[PDB]
RNA sequence: CGUGUUCUAAUUGAAGGUUUUAGAGCUAGAAAUAGCAAGUUAAAAUAAGGCUAGUCCGUUAUCAACUUGAAAAAGUGGCACCGAGUCGGUGCUC
DNA sequence: CAATACCTCTTCAATTAGAACACGG
DNA sequence: TTTAGGTATTG
């Protein structure tokens, strides 16, 4: 006789319980403990908290990083390895040193020194070679046997720090003078083309090509050198080739098919020789030529420093680097000494202040030190060059920065390299491993070969071709390269909904081509003069027009039907069709495709080769990387010319479909033993559909389909709850409100609710990026005529501006920067008929008045100035389809009477899938009773509502809500959810179908929803008590209804239970802080005394434990008697579960009580004394456990106060409400009154509470709205749970924490419901 | 069907940061002190660590209590009424 | 004791897959 | 992107 409304949102979930007049029912419950109290007496209505559910994207970037970090000790693992025999050779302890090198000298084994045990000589290295990048150079270049020892110490710095895999190639550094080379491109390209040549014109090809402007304009400040040459002309895209691009020369040749090259793009050297062929070989020689350039400048940023001396590079850079710091160091210590030697101190030895001293030895970013030193420098004077280096960013380099890693990774193998053959004379075990070496550093598995695991691993799927250890060398051999590929998309891949076992079909599979195909045909209709019933395509028809014009062209047409076949084969002069189209919507797409690329039509027709053209296809589909691709397609290699097979790998296909293969032609009606395409291809008489035959009884096809949705008997809640798409945060909701009902409905006695009404509400550097590309596609400098921080943009005016990129969006005029405040933010679609906040729909212009009308989209005369302006935005990506097409729209006609009345729904019915299987959900659980008819007994009525509902009934009810206050109204907000969608179809079973779940004309339908909520109103003239004209039922009365909800709303007390839950996670703060004496600090390793070493901190604690045990005081070590609280920590709770009495003694507490120890989760409650309440937050500390249950017109009084964004109320109505603040102005008074004795009460921090009343008390005169909205921002005190800061109108308040546990403990403790209702109440004294 | 955004799940890389150690500091001066020279680099751990010993796994989800289960998860607590500062009383069942 | 006041690893690359949702045709 | 438990500091 009951119903239940909730709330379901990302932190929170709001039940209630509704009686037959909306009332709310109080039921007295039992309490099982120890106290004195046998039962307490409770609401029906609540809400349970929690803490937000969590993605799992962290974790992985994690799980990531383990794999990651270790593979990288791996590499440093395998040359020592490689090395061991001829590194004990040279030296026994030379590897054992660098294990060790990180412990102290007390604790060292070896020798101290790593390098070569003594003293002496690390220093003499250090010196000569004082950076890695100094030894670097040598040994790629010196010709002289060196020590090995420093040779290994060579090769891993490398393998450990390596470079980047952007760019996949060979470099052959022969590439140094750019000059040189580009001259020699001009040469080439001119021999090839003669008719129009070139002249070099002593640009400075390594002065243009070198500087760091980007990419785009040297290409264009090389052909402003050339005497007029096109940009994108033939020379253009190969000079933009060669810097890093993927240019287009389709357009100079004219391919019908667009040929798209990247140097960098592992599909290249193929992809121009698979293009290269077809255009003749002479020019294959010219890119060459490109690629050779390419080379030496690609190189270029890394060093500028000559080529000519080093074949070391980028390790020679770096030694400039180290000079470059050194004299400006002398210089500017020099400069310092010769102006302001006196404030000397703070820029060197002063750690603490970003002084030099701080950038070397304190914690001071390159970009942190060059802004201290910046007044400086300017204050200075005779440091000009100095300061144009710092200005350029090169004014102290250190060896190792962020950037770094815009290093490929093929110099730092080019240097490997080097040091191999240079030195491999002197070592034979090198040329022996050379390749290994080498392969140490080249070797990455790629994503899907995935982890190389051995079954262990829920993450990893690669599958083995022999059993033995992978190493990087072995690698192809070992792993199922191919198929482990073939795996790791297999299992992110789709099944049918029909056939849950049966794997998707790809898209471009010739059979779900043959099936849409035969699909589209099935219900054409044709007639012609001599009929009396215009009648299906026969399957001789049918087929017959498959195999002509279907597979004669990639699309077929009305009128190609109409002379083609029927004048060609049946000779109907004229023909009428009535099933299509302009075109048949499919086409034979794959069909074609493959005719172009083998040429062998009766091939394709013949049915012996089909399964190729599916695996063919389900091959071409699931592989990217072309070198892959190539080995499946080997298997059918044999029949193919060689020419086509090259051909063959090229046309990818991508996407899938939802039809598998079992349906399509995988399962025979047993009676007509014919599958969908047999069915589909010639079904006698009526020509079914797949829609149909899925549902035609006398076809066995949807009764054999009915046990594969059963199969598996669906599955357990959550085994569901983790499936739908959607927040993890709103199905960890979802789920907590399920075990509500069953409790809400275990609570009423089992019984099974009349209706259950559920609801649920709906980039800092983002915005930097787009902007960035957007200004660089479209090329403005209107990015560089003024400039902007990343920090800059959460404020749309100012963010607008740039995307639109400062002109009027209606207007075509340019915009004033700073008043942005007198130009108005405009929705291109008005917020009555959708609510849109969005960049997608918003925009900035002057006056919004110039859009159009204020009941329309834009309008065609604001369309025709800029439809075109708009175009350069979409391509900038600057704004997007959605933004677009909406803008656009008027052209389209404005949206119509039908589009309005479509928004004015969607306001109301919830159409969010995502609130849709937990309406569904409820429904299979909560009725399961079964008719004699397969008809479903629906006992329990489903309801989803929209947001706006209620909140716009608080609005026009005097219900407002003011969620500061307290969390109750997360509660009210079911029951108000209750009522309205019980009431609701309790006046209109026709809606039943939109508002429940299970199974032009457009203005009155706008009509019949907009007035929809109006029968609860006396005035608009309408009769106080609403009824059914159906049913003669009563479903509302003005007058008793009302002061019930009023009387609901204030009720003192409501349930509030914040989820007890474990802490998960890290263990500590993942910061290292520095040896310390301190028993806090965490030993980072097993072995490392952080008193010695240093160590981690603020371990986390997944719950604490009550021991009340007894510890030894003083030198007897008498035994006392204590209770206390001590917290396990997460990496201490692993430990503590397997033994807690030897964990705990360890801890040295000593005759410990086994039966006493209460685990206690985070947010575990206790009720001391007053009613004062606490929750449990950590071991130490506790928080404020209480809710105030403010009397309403307080919470009335302060919406209107607070005056948010002004008012938006109908204009007579503005007047009624403001008298009443100010009848009632003296409320403020009372509310300071309420929170003053309730904080006394039961807050208990009063030190602050004086300090916050004075506040209040010298702000009378300020206006209402000042203070008004203010007492709302006091109210942070007062609430459940933590202390954090808050002012009043400039006066900041801050927290005041619970520092210790102690005073829980000889206390209540209450063990409560998931919903409050039931709870066991504990009184610790013992 | 086409397209596009957004968000989620997985995999495989790069660059910094941090932490002890190694880069013989000197000149005075009995000393705290005070004069100047030096600084740019490397090694190593990078969740403690687990057994299934993999170039594997190790921060998501799920969690009142009590009887019971390995775990999943099943089983446990009268009703009415008048009233309201976090449930208080009444009558009835019991 | 419990009042104040500081601290909290970061920023980039590449590849697949699928909902969900909103424009067009 | 800011909270809200851990840390040692000062009166």
């Amino acid at each position: 006789k009951y119903s239940i409304g909730l709330a379901i949102g990302t932190n929170s979930v709001g039940w209630a319980v509704i009686t037959d007049e909306y009332k709310v029912p109080s039921k007295k419950f039992k309490v099982l403990g120890n106290t004195d109290r046998h039962s307490i007496k409770k609401n029906l209505i609540g809400a349970l908290l929690f803490d937000s559910g969590e993605t799992a994207e962290a974790t992985r970037l994690k799980r990531t990083a383990r794999r990651r970090y270790t593979r990288r000790k791996n590499r440093i693992c395998y040359l020592q390895e490689i090395f061991s025999n001829e590194m004990a050779k040279v030296d026994d302890s030379f590897f054992h040193r660098l294990e060790e090198s990180f412990l102290v000298e007390e604790d060292k084994k070896h020798e101290r020194h790593p390098i070569f045990g003594n003293i002496v000589d690390e220093v003499a290295y250090h010196e000569k070679y004082p950076t890695i990048y100094h030894l670097r150079k040598k040994l790629v270049d010196s010709t002289d046997k060196a020590d090995l020892r420093l040779i290994y110490l060579a090769l891993a710095h490398m393998i450990k720090f390596r470079g980047h895999f952007l760019i996949e190639g060979d470099l052959n550094p022969d590439n140094s003078d750019v000059d040189k080379l580009f001259i020699q491109l001009v040469q080439t390209y001119n021999q090839l083309f003669e008719e129009n040549p070139i002249n070099a014109s002593g640009v400075d090809a390594k002065a243009i090509l070198s500087a760091r402007l980007s990419k785009s304009r040297r290409l264009e400040n090389l052909i402003a050198q050339l005497p007029g040459e096109k940009k994108n002309g033939l020379f253009g895209n190969l000079i933009a080739l060669s810097l890093g691009l993927t240019p287009n020369f389709k357009s100079n040749f004219d391919l019908a098919e667009d040929a798209k090259l990247q140097l960098s793009k592992d599909t290249y050297d193929d992809d121009l020789d698979n293009l290269l062929a077809q255009i003749g070989d002479q020019y294959a020689d010219l890119f060459l030529a490109a690629k050779n350039l390419s080379d030496a400048i690609l190189l270029s940023d890394i060093l500028r420093v000559n080529t000519e001396i080093t074949k070391a590079p980028l390790s020679a850079s770096m030694i400039k680097r180290y000079d470059e710091h050194h004299q400006d160091l002398t210089l500017l210590k020099a400069l310092v000494r010769q102006q302001l030697p006196e404030k000397y101190k703070e820029i060197f030895f002063d750690q603490s202040k970003n002084g030099y001293a701080g950038y070397i030895d304190g914690g001071a970013s390159q970009e942190e030190f060059y802004k201290f030193i910046k007044p400086i420098l300017e204050k200075m004077d005779g440091t000009e060059e100095l300061l144009v280096k710092l200005n350029r960013e090169d004014l102290l380099r250190k060896q190792r920065t962020f950037d770094n890693g815009s290093i490929p990774h093929q110099i730092h193998l080019g240097e490997l390299h080097a040091i191999l053959r240079r030195q491999e004379d002197f070592y034979p075990f090198l040329k022996d491993n050379r390749e290994k070496i080498e392969k140490i550093l080249t070797f990455r598995i790629p994503y899907y070969v995935g982890p190389l695991a051995r079954g262990n691993s829920r993450f990893a799927w690669m599958t083995r071709k022999s059993e033995e250890t992978i190493t990087p060398w072995n690698f192809e051999e070992v792993v199922d390269k191919g198929a482990s590929a073939q795996s790791f998309i297999e299992r992110m891949t789709n099944f049918d909904k029909n056939l849950p076992n049966e794997k998707v079909l790809p898209k471009h599979s010739l059979l779900y081509e043959y099936f849409t195909v035969y699909n589209e045909l099935t219900k054409v209709k044709y007639v012609t003069e001599g009929m009396r019933k215009p009648a299906f395509l026969s399957g001789e028809q049918k087929k017959a027009i498959v195999d002509l014009l279907f597979k004669t062209n990639r699309k077929v047409t009305v009128k190609q039907l109409k002379e083609d076949y029927f004048k060609k084969i049946e000779c109907f002069d004229s023909v009428e069709i009535s099933g299509v189209e302009d075109r048949f919507n499919a086409s034979l797409g794959t069909y074609h495709d493959l005719l172009k690329i083998i040429k062998d039509k009766d091939f394709l027709d013949n049915e012996e080769n089909e399964d190729i053209l599916e695996d063919i296809v389900l091959t071409l589909t699931l592989f990217e990387d072309r070198e892959m691709i190539e080995e499946r397609l080997k298997t059918y290699a044999h029949l193919f010319d060689d020419k086509v097979m090259k051909q063959l790998k090229r046309r990818r296909y991508t996407g899938w479909g939802r039809l598998s293969r079992k349906l399509i032609n995988g399962i025979r009606d047993k009676q007509s033993g014919k599958t969908i395409l047999d069915f589909l291809k010639s079904d006698g008489f009526a020509n079914r559909n797949f829609m149909q035959l899925i549902h035609d009884d006398s076809l066995t096809f949807k009764e054999d389909i009915q046990k594969a949705q059963v199969s598996g008997q669906g599955d357990s809640l959550h085994e569901h709850i983790a499936n739908l798409a959607g927040s993890p945060a709103i199905k960890k909701g979802i789920l907590q409100t399920v075990k509500v009902v069953d409790e809400l409905v275990k609570v009423m006695g089992r019984h099974k609710p009349e209706n259950i009404v559920i609801e649920m509400a709906r980039n800092s550097r983002e915005r930097m990026k787009r902007i960035e590309e957007g200004i660089k596609e479209l090329g403005s400098q209107i990015l560089k005529e003024h400039p902007v921080e990343n920090t800059q943009l959460q404020n749309e005016k100012l963010y607008l501006y740039y995307l639109q990129n400062g002109r009027d969006m209606y207007v075509d005029q340019e915009l004033d920067i700073n008043r942005l405040s007198d130009y108005d933010v405009d929705a291109i679609v008005p917020q009555s008929f959708l609510k849109d906040d969005s960049i997608d729909n918003k925009v900035l212009t002057r006056s919004d008045k110039n859009r159009g009308k204020s009941d329309n989209v834009p309008s065609e005369e604001v369309v025709k100035k800029m439809k075109n302006y708009w175009r350069q935005l979409l391509n900038a990506k600057l704004i997007t389809q959605r933004k677009f097409d909406n803008l656009t729209k008027a052209e389209r006609g404005g949206l119509s009477e039908l589009d309005k009345a479509g928004f004015i729904k969607r306001q109301l019915v919830e159409t969010r899938q995502i609130t849709k299987h937990v309406a569904q959900i409820l429904d299979s659980r909560m009725n399961t009773k079964y008719d004699e008819n397969d008809k479903l007994i629906r006992e329990v009525k489903v309801i989803t509502l929209k947001s706006k509902l209620v909140s716009d009934f608080r609005k026009d009810f005097q219900f407002y809500k003011v969620r500061e206050i307290n969390n109750y109204h997360h509660a009210h907000d079911a029951y108000l959810n209750a009522v309205v969608g019980t009431a609701l179809i309790k006046k209109y079973p026709k809606l039943e179908s939109e508002f429940v779940y299970g199974d032009g004309k457009a203005t009155a339908k706008y009509f019949f929803y907009s007035n929809i909520m109006n029968f609860f109103k006396t005035e608009i003239k309408r009769p106080l008590i609403e009824t059914n004209g159906e049913t003669g039922e009563i479903v509302w009365d003005k007058g008793r209804d009302f002061a019930t909800v009023r009387k609901v709303l204030s009720m003192p007390q409501v349930n509030i239970v914040k989820k007890t839950e474990v802490q998960t996670g890290g263990f500590s703060k993942e910061s290292i802080l520095p040896k310390r004496n301190s028993d806090k600090l965490i030993a980072r390793k097993k072995d490392w005394d952080p008193k010695k070493y240093g160590g981690f901190d603020s371990p986390t604690v997944a719950y604490s434990v009550l021991v009340v045990a007894k510890v030894e005081k003083g030198k007897s070590k008498k035994l006392k008697s204590v209770k206390e609280l001590l917290g396990i920590t997460i990496m201490e709770r692993s430990s503590f579960e397997k033994n807690p009495i030897d964990f705990l003694e360890a801890k040295g507490y000593k005759e410990v009580k086994k039966d006493l120890i209460i685990k206690l989760p985070k947010y575990s409650l206790f009720e001391l004394e007053n009613g004062r309440k606490r929750m449990l937050a950590s071991a130490g500390e506790l928080q404020k456990g209480n809710e105030l249950a403010l009397p309403s017109k307080y919470v009335n009084f302060l919406y209107l106060a607070s005056h948010y964004e002004k008012l938006k109320g109908s204009p007579e109505d503005n007047e009624q409400k403001q008298l009443f603040v100010e009848q009632h102005k003296h409320y403020l008074d009372e509310i300071i009154e309420q929170i003053s004795e309730f904080s006394k009460r039961v807050i208990l921090a009063d030190a602050n509470l004086d300090k916050v009343l004075s506040a209040y008390n010298k702000h009378r005169d300020k206006p209402i709205r000042e203070q008004a909205e203010n007492i709302i921002h006091l109210f942070t005190l007062t609430n459940l749970g933590a202390p954090a800061a808050f002012k009043y109108f400039d006066t900041t308040i801050d927290r005041k924490r619970y520092t210790s546990t102690k005073e829980v403990l000889d206390a209540t403790l209450i063990h409560q419901s998931i919903t409050g209702l039931y709870e066991t109440r504990i009184d610790l004294s013992q």
